[PDB]
């Protein structure tokens, strides 16, 4: 896979929402780390797939 930076990917690839869609998570948890200031690395699948392992459903229960 292609490892992409949270905000970097958040610029070109994909909203803050359609992340949270792709990953089936809350985007309160997208939102917590963004305002977090982690850089995350979002796993890049060929498919168009994105992974963020970071981000587990147990960060709010997602």
């Amino acid at each position: 896979m292609k490892k992409i930076p949270l905000s970097k990917y958040l610029e070109e690839h994909g909203t803050q929402s359609a992340l949270a869609a792709a990953l089936g998570v809350n985007q309160s948890a997208i939102s917590q780390m963004v305002r977090a200031g982690r850089c995350i690395d979002i796993e890049l699948y060929t498919d168009g797939r994105v992974e963020c392992r970071e981000l587990r459903p147990d960060v709010f229960g997602a």
